[PDB]
DNA sequence: AGGCGTTTTT
DNA sequence: TCGCAC
């Protein structure tokens, strides 16, 4: 039976997916199809330029409906092709049950009329200039109205969104306003007391009052940032705050003692008037970055009263050309008592010393701080120590070079107590000096720095606690027996993308450590280019996973009997990526000698054109086999063996021209097989013995099936169709004549 | 005439 | 195969 909403797919919850199927109208689906379960219909991207009466009038239970990107406004097209949106008078209307519409990225110029059951409505990117009281007539549990991008440089409109004073006062349940970059000048006179969020960002408003906010004493959020920008700073096109401005009166903000989060980004602030946060004891976040604050913050007392205050955002207080060689933080900010997260990235200094950060040293829930592009080139890191709280520090993107004058194979550090990021700084070698007092850090990532060092056991020496090291993208010269002896609690090491010495052709390498750690569980070797002179076997009882993609086992592997043995000693591991090895042929005595432990090999993007099957039996734990990406031509060759653990067999983007009979018939634990990408014309029951019913996932995209009427797969595909990922439109004809490059379901093929 | 295309946010 | 110790 064919799938009930054609050309659209049914997805849990009640939604019927009709995104990116290049739809002129909405569908209709077959008088048999079940319209009355359907909750939430997705339209996204089609180009549907009419919308009639009849269009949902079937679809009696419809909540949610999604409408978005149908005919966008030309300054938005991506060809700047002009579109406009025609609505029929009761489409909407003719849905009683309607919740949630999203009209977004479409050419209207008016409000259709809405069911007063709705109760969120988006209007972005559209191009409706006017709000007035008859626009919204009668949606009284309205509380989401979203109407950004209606008149700016991405969607121009020749003068400022009108809304009259109060226009909205009828959406008595009205909770979140959203009004960002429509050419506003004014703040909206009137607005829903029920208000509890307002954001006005990205206008021009460059003067607030007290009485600019009447009334609005339940707003939680206000956002009014953007409103007067710092050009200089700009990644888009940008007007310059004008000379004397912005203009914000001392009690703009006074009454609005609910006030949880404030934003008054990019507003050219190089002052703060301490009486914009009095009577703001509820305020939990305040964003203040790509002011002018860079001297401010230095001897605010602004900060005084703020008990609550979560997260500070401080970032891109620049001053114009320069960085500072010093800079020393306000005693204020030790009344931050609830500090949680400052971030102080992009204002630019050079000395990160005691002294910078004194006032924060002993606020009791501090965790997160963020230091990043500072162009710091002097970090005593010890003053971290004593920070009580502290889990993470961002000190990535800096200048710093020494002390002071798939998470199954590499695990983040998301979950662990404290981190230091060191990534994208300027070591060249690492000495313990600069670690001395971190001896509490459990994850270190020193990625993307100049690291040239043959490290041997004694640069990490403090760091007694370290679990996690990422040294990817340097230099390390891998050859003293003993590199990372000194981190006695490591358990996962990444040493990607440290090619350079692999390439010295000529000079050999030693990798005899990895025998010497004997907690560590996860290493990456991977995008090392190692192909000759290294050591023949790598050993550990104790790893599980080792990423050895992007190297020349090819190389290795030619090489007589030398490294025929490599992974053996790898006694206790369990996950292996291969890919990307240069591979052109395996021998079976090459994948017996992987450790027989191995629940996951990946195998992806190599040149393999055979496969011998048989070899599987060699690898009894075998879970997932991952052949994506290599150059197969049939799955023949003897089949899957007898006994196989084998869940899931990913063999997409190979030249798969047919299957053998019984191809996965002994593979009785299998449930995924990816067989996307190949050159298959059919798909047949035989394949799979008598147990096609059994897997979970089988997808079949992106293969030239041959649309005959009649043709067999059909009737296959739709009794596996809950298998079949993209049924109804990803999986296509690759021929006869004009059905290809459409989908099987285009034209009835029974 | 319409088409284009997976498009966050600045 | 990178200051070992013919
Ligand atoms: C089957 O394999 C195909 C192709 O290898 C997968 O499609 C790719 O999926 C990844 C995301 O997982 C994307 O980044 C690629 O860009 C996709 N490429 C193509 C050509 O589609 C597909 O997702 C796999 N199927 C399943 C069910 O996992
Ligand atoms: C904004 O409004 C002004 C008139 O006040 C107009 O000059 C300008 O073109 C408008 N901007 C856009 C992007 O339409
Ligand atoms: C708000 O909506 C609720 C429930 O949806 C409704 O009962 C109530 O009358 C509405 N209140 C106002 C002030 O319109
Ligand atoms: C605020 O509320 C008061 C009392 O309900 C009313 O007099 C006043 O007009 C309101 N202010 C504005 C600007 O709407
Ligand atoms: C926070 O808002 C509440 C209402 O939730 C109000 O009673 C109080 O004045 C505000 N301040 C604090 C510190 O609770
Ligand atoms: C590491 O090399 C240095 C020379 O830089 C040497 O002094 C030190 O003893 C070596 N450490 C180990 C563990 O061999
Ligand atoms: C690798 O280093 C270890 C420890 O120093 C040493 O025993 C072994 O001989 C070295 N390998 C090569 C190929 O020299
Ligand atoms: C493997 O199967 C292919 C495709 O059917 C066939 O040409 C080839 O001779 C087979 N080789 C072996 C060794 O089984
Ligand atoms: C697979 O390898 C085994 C053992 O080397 C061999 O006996 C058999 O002939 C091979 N199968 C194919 C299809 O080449
Ligand atoms: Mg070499």
């Amino acid at each position: 039976t064919l799938p009930p909403f054609l050309p659209c797919e049914l997805q849990p919850h009640g939604l019927v997916n009709c995104n990116w199927l290049f739809l002129k109208s909405v569908p209709h689906f077959s008088a048999a199809a079940p319209r009355d379960n359907v909750t939430s219909l997705s339209l996204l991207s089609n180009r549907i330029h009419h919308l009639h009466d009849s269009d949902f009038a079937q679809l009696s239970n419809l909540q949610k409906l999604n409408l978005k990107w149908n005919c966008p406004p030309a300054g938005l097209s991506p060809m700047h092709f002009p579109c406009h949106m025609t609505i029929e008078p009761n489409t909407f209307l003719a849905v009683p049950t309607l919740e949630e519409l999203n009209l977004s990225y479409n050419g209207i110029t008016t409000v259709p009329a809405l069911p007063s059951s709705l109760v969120s409505l988006i209007l972005s990117r559209t191009n409706i200039l006017q709000l007035d009281p008859t626009s919204l007539t009668g949606l009284h549990a309205l509380r989401f109205l979203y109407m950004d991008g209606n008149c700016y440089y991405k969607n121009p409109c020749g003068r400022a969104l009108e809304v009259a004073p109060g226009a909205l006062l009828g959406l008595g349940n009205l909770t979140h306003l959203s009004l960002k970059y429509n050419n506003l000048t004014t703040v909206p006179r009137s607005l829903p007391p029920s208000l509890e969020y307002l954001l006005l960002s990205y206008n021009h408003i460059v003067t607030l009052a007290p009485e600019d906010l009447a009334n609005l004493t339940a707003l939680r959020v206000l956002d009014v940032g953007g409103n007067c920008r710092r050009c200089d700073h700009a990644r888009n096109p940008c007007v310059e705050c004008p000379h004397k401005f912005p203009q914000l009166h001392s009690d703009t903000f006074s009454h609005l003692s609910r006030l949880e989060g404030l934003v008054l980004k990019d507003s050219s602030l190089y002052q703060l008037n301490p009486r914009w946060f009095r009577g703001l004891g509820n305020l939990t976040v305040l964003d203040l970055s790509e002011n002018f604050l860079y001297d401010c913050i230095t001897k605010t007392k602004a900060f005084q009263g703020l008990a609550q205050l979560r997260r500070l955002n401080l970032s891109f207080n620049y001053h114009k050309k320069v960085s500072f060689a010093h800079l020393t933080l306000a005693p204020s900010f030790g009344s931050l008592l609830s500090l949680q997260e400052l971030d102080m990235h992009g204002i630019f200094f050079r000395s990160l010393s005691q002294k910078t950060l004194q006032p924060l040293a002993r606020l009791p829930m501090l965790q997160r701080l963020y230091l990043q592009m500072n162009f710091i080139n002097q970090a005593q890191l010890g003053i971290f120590k004593d920070f009580p709280g502290l889990r993470y520090i961002d000190l990535s993107d800096n200048r710093i070079s020494g002390a002071v004058e798939s998470e199954d194979f590499m695990p983040s550090c998301k979950n662990l107590s404290f981190t230091l990021d060191l990534s994208r700084n300027n070591l060249v070698t690492v000495q313990p000096e600069m670690f001395a007092q971190l001896s509490r850090l459990q994850c270190l990532r020193l990625s993307h720095n100049s690291i040239s060092q043959a490290v041997n056991g004694s640069q990490f020496v403090p760091l007694t606690s370290l679990q996690v090291l990422d040294l990817s993208h340097n230099k390390l010269d891998l050859y003293h027996g003993r590199s990372f002896t000194e981190l006695p609690r490591l358990e996962a090491l990444d040493l990607s993308y440290n090619s350079q010495p692999f390439s010295m052709r000529g000079v050999g390498h030693n990798l005899s450590f990895v025998a010497q750690l004997p907690t560590l569980r996860y290493l990456s070797l991977a995008h090392n280019g190692i192909h000759s002179r290294v050591s023949q076997q790598l050993c550990s009882t104790s790893l599980w996973a080792l990423d050895f993609s992007g190297n020349s086992l090819s190389q290795m592997w030619a090489e007589g009997d030398l490294y025929l043995r490599f992974f053996q000693g790898l006694r206790s591991l369990i996950r292996l990526d291969l890919s990307q090895n240069r591979l052109h042929t395996l021998l079976p005595c090459t994948l017996g000698n992987l450790p027989k432990s191995l629940q996951l090999l990946r195998l992806r993007n190599n040149y393999l054109a055979f496969f011998n099957w048989s070899s599987l039996t060699l690898l009894p734990n075998l879970e997932t086999l991952d052949l994506a990406g290599n150059q197969l031509k049939a799955l023949s060759n003897g089949s899957l063996p007898s006994g196989t653990q084998l869940q899931r067999l990913d063999v997409s983007r190979n030249s798969i021209i047919f299957v053998v009979p019984g191809f996965f018939a002994l593979a009785t634990r299998l449930r995924e097989l990816n067989l996307s990408a190949n050159a298959l014309r059919t798909v047949e029951p035989s394949w799979f013995g008598f147990l096609a019913g059994s897997l979970e996932v089988l997808d079949v995209s992106a293969n030239p099936l041959h649309c005959a009427c009649g043709a067999a797969f059909v009737d296959f595909l739709l009794q596996v169709q809950a298998a079949v990922p993209g049924l109804p439109s990803r999986v296509k004809c690759g021929s006869p004549g004009q059905l290809q490059g459409r989908s099987i379901f285009a034209q009835d093929l029974r």
